[PDB]
């Protein structure tokens, strides 16, 4: 399930061939991590420490730039505080979504004491702004962690903070809140391990359920600590109904819509012990047709120190369902094995969200005590959530680094459509893999952004402009999702590439488009689709007049 | 985690006279089976239909026993569905001295196992090696009917314990007494708190105190864990016999009482606090000390997992060992309660302990009261878990290829003092000869001791040869445990070699006796010896000079 990549680019060959675009970014700052993509305009806004930058998505050099501190006064709080002046005592840009039409909400680390405020961007004819609105300062607290080393999976929708994070100085206080306007602020349950048990947020998703959007909720992607003999993390996914607010008697201003289901990537062994990659990273939902079932792509590696391993699993929205609607996890004890409930499952069924249509019911707070007290305590599902296919898409233990982060594409090829998975790696590398079906994964290439190897913390992609962003506390990364240029001048090696975007011209290998042209993703042979020392890797070489083969040609 | 120093081919072994091989007769297979006897020079090996008596002097020089089954059991056999040259045919399983001019040797009998005695001399030497005949005992609960299958076996005062498969579906594991004077005893069946489909690796009488009636039989195996819920897990384990454990009185009549079992864990501390384990247990070799109640337990151990492979050896302590069976039992009130340390109250005399003549009166396991049989009946697992000697292994080999499959150890008194010389066999063929100087594991060499790959399945060392001797399907080979002539000619690299064994002469590097110049620890030609494409492996070269530490240069060209 390994691979050799097809093509290996060094930053330098990249930077002279013209593949990277680099922001090595301020002198004053790092940690550009947290990403926000809009189309709309065409920018990239990035949160890093005490800038906020907007990037013109044609070209990331030029851009404009908030600078937003904190006082010398908290500085010095911080100082004084013990924490690390450079790389904890500033303000570390930690959320950056969307919020009306002419604004975003940032919310960063205020130097170990998190703050908030709103960014005036245009609205469609005029929508270049970027001006701090000021002095409004309102407070992060649950929305960015103190500590910049902690991540927050956060989402923005109905001007309404979605954000999972530590709600406090001493970073322990894990938990999903909803803040922001015109309903009280709503949390999880606190210091309860059945809850949260030491998570880490990933991301966090809006997936419409049914047509009418009161039935709409909302996806957190996490790991944690199991609860039992040995330590070990399990990946989670995360159900609330957008429209919960809360209970009556019981949970008053606290979900009560929370279930969370293991997510399960491992590899199935011959002895029927498994290989688990439990550590969750990214997660990438691939838009389909229908918007109740994106496909989540979620990147994954071992919990070992030891053993070196990363894993990319998919797994469906109507699976992930079936397991949010079978057995609750459940005790009668500490000293209990963990067992399907099979007792009275009180209704309406807890993880079902109010509505206006059935069961009458049209709040949270219109809920019975008996559903409000179970779900206080079974909070955990049953049955784990496991991949399409109960395995990886790919595996990647042969080698020293791990994965990070992920997105995909679905590029529109002469044989047909075909997901194109951009890999991002601790080391500072992209991995370009096409999951050519029949699943055959083929590691296109493998290429260096970073001068330096630093890890990649974050990964956009879009299509309007086929550019690939990256990000880490070195700086920016732009690269261009295809030159074909870059495989041969001939056409064997232009349709060996076996790759979606880039089809034979007739003149020289070049972008494809719908409806002269000849590519062959499948297979790829030269022979059947071409009708006329030391090679880019996976031929073998033959001296007899050196040789290349895996089709054939000389050289 | 190391890279060899040298490495040799099989072809630059055989060349230079390091390996001795027996290619094996061409109607046999699995040399699996050792027997080491100093006493009358020779190595006895069970194969697939013979027994072989390889002198210690040099293996190629040999006799044999030939013992295969009948052609009706042949035929049985083959209609029975079995591998006609794989299964159908006495794979010799078991072999252990029985009495002063006698072994005892059982076999797969194509799934139909079976005992015999062979004769060899009172001392004499007078070299017999005869197969008493016509008498086939009944090898059942001794050797397993599928070749593929291990098992632990000792024989001592003419009783033969041993751990195995009792049946023909290969399934109903045991460990089993056999041979007594006494009825024949064995653990519970069906029962998987006492073993829980175990694939069993040796077991060893280890005495307690000086009154030999307080002797136990120390188990070593490995099994798939109990959850309660799924994750499918193995657990290394050892366990513990009253050599004289007779039975029970009204229950566990002619079954064991003084059976316990406790983990054995080989785990490295990550960072997380998530350790990364070792759980397939693979060869186990004491080293003797000069208490013989406490042997040092050296551990092969391997990842469970197909996609990772790793390798690793642990060390651990007897008196660590028995602490774990003093504590507390494992316990739970049901199939559906967490395994919990038993707080309720223990029977007296406890359940793990001998019979004695001593304390108490109570003269067998028959007069025990029936509450201390009931116990453990049903807490034959410990709580607490055995960890190695520093909660680490010696060494972990996880960047390669290949996979641990053997051990041995020498105790090699040299210059600055004694070392403990690992040679470890591998599931490649191989075996890799590791110094471990005081923490530090030195890979000195990594020999390759078979032409063509094989798992090594036996591993056997004499000190009186100063030999070591392998065993696969494919044969037997033989080593030296040195060749001091294969590092340099000069002083300066016989020094760095870092081998226990090996001194500089004064005119050319070879064997140390108790003018010499050898540096174990450290290692550096400078503070001792007072004179492109290196030979060596852990040194670097700037162009071609050469430069190891342990820094020690020396120009090249
Ligand atoms: C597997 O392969 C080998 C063949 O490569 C085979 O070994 C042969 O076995 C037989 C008996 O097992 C040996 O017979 C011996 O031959 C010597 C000559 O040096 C004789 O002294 C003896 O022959 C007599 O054996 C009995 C003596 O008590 C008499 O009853 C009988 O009349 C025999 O004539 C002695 O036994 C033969 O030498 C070996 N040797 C070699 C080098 O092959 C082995 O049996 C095969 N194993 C199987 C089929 O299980
Ligand atoms: C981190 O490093 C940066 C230096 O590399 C700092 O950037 C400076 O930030 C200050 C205030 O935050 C700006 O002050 C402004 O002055 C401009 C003057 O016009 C300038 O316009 C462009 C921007 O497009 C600038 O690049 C030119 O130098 C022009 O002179 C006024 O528009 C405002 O009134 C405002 O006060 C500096 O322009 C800016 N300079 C540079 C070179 O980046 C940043 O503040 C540092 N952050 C810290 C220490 O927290
Ligand atoms: C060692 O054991 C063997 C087998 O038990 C003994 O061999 C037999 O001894 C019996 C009496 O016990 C006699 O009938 C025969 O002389 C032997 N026959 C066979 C086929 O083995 C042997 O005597 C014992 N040797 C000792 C104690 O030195
Ligand atoms: C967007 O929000 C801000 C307040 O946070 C406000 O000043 C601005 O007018 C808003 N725009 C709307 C509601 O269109
Ligand atoms: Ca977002
Ligand atoms: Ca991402
Ligand atoms: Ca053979
Ligand atoms: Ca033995
Ligand atoms: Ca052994």
């Amino acid at each position: 399930k390994n691979n050799v990549p097809r093509l290996k680019l060094s930053y330098k060959e990249m930077l002279e061939s013209n593949n990277v675009i680099t922001f090595n970014g301020l002198a004053n700052s790092s940690s550009y991590h947290t990403f926000l993509l809009d189309e709309e305009r065409s920018r990239l806004y990035v949160g890093a420490k005490d800038h906020i930058f907007s990037f013109n998505l044609v070209n990331i050099k030029d851009f404009q730039k908030i600078v937003w501190p904190v006082s010398y006064t908290r500085r010095d709080e911080c100082k004084w505080a013990g924490k690390d002046i450079l790389k904890e005592c500033a303000n570390f840009i930690k959320v950056l979504e969307a919020y009306n039409q002419t604004h975003l909400y940032a919310c960063g680390t205020g130097a170990f004491h998190p703050i908030c405020t709103y960014i005036e961007v245009g609205h469609h004819p005029e929508d270049n702004i970027f001006k701090l609105q000021d002095s409004h300062f309102e407070n992060g607290r649950g929305k960015s962690p103190y500590d910049p080393k902690l991540l927050t999976a956060s989402l923005l929708i109905d001007g309404e903070l979605y954000s999972g994070t530590a709600a406090d100085f001493m970073g322990r206080d894990f938990a999903i809140f909803r803040t922001l306007g015109h309903h009280h602020p709503i949390r999880t349950e606190q210091h309860d391990s059945r809850w949260l048990n030491d998570p880490r947020f990933i991301s966090a998703h809006l997936i419409p359920e049914s047509d009418n959007p009161e039935d709409d909720k909302v996806y957190f992607f996490f790991r944690e600590n199991a609860i039992d003999s040995g330590k070990a993390t399990h990946a989670r996914i995360g159900q609330i109904c957008k429209n919960d607010f809360g209970g009556h008697r019981s949970l008053v201003n606290k979900w009560t819509t929370f279930l969370k289901a293991r997510l399960i990537c491992s590899v199935p062994g011959p002895n029927g012990i498994d290989t688990h990659f439990d550590e969750l990273q990214d997660v990438f939902l691939m838009n389909s047709k229908d918007p109740k079932n994106p496909i989540v792509y979620g990147v994954f590696t071992t919990s070992s120190n030891i053993f070196k391993g990363s894993a990319v699993c998919m797994y469906s929205m109507s699976d992930v369902r079936r397991v949010f609607l079978g057995p609750y996890a459940h005790r009668d004890g500490p000293n209990y094995q963990w067992v399907p409930y099979q007792g009275r499952v009180p209704y309406p069924r807890p993880g079902t969200c109010p509505s206006k249509t059935f069961g009458g019911f049209d709040s949270t707070k219109d809920l019975p005590d008996d559903v409000i007290t179970f779900a206080r305590s079974h909070p955990a599902m049953y049955n784990p959530v496991f991949p399409i296919n109960n395995r990886p898409i790919m595996i990647k233990t042969d080698v020293n680094y791990q994965f990070t982060q992920i997105v995909v594409d679905r590029v529109d090829a002469e044989d047909g459509q075909y997901d194109v998975m951009f890999i991002g790696t601790d080391v500072g590398t992209v991995l370009k893999v096409v999951s050519v079906p029949k699943l055959e994964e083929v590691l296109l290439e493998e290429m260096t952004v970073f001068r330096e190897p630093t890890t990649i913390s974050a990964m956009e992609l879009s299509t309007k402009q086929q550019q690939l962003y990256i990000g880490s506390t070195a700086g920016v990364a732009q690269l261009p999702l295809h030159r074909c240029d870059i495989y041969g001048k001939a056409c064997a090696e232009c349709c060996l590439a076996r790759d979606p975007y880039c089809a034979w011209d007739g003149s020289s290998c070049s972008r494809y488009f719908p409806t002269t042209r000849a590519q062959d993703i499948r297979n790829g042979d030269p022979l059947t689709h071409c009708s006329d020392x030391x090679x880019x890797x996976x031929x073998x070489x033959x001296x007899x007049x050196x040789x290349x083969x895996x089709x054939x040609x000389x050289x």
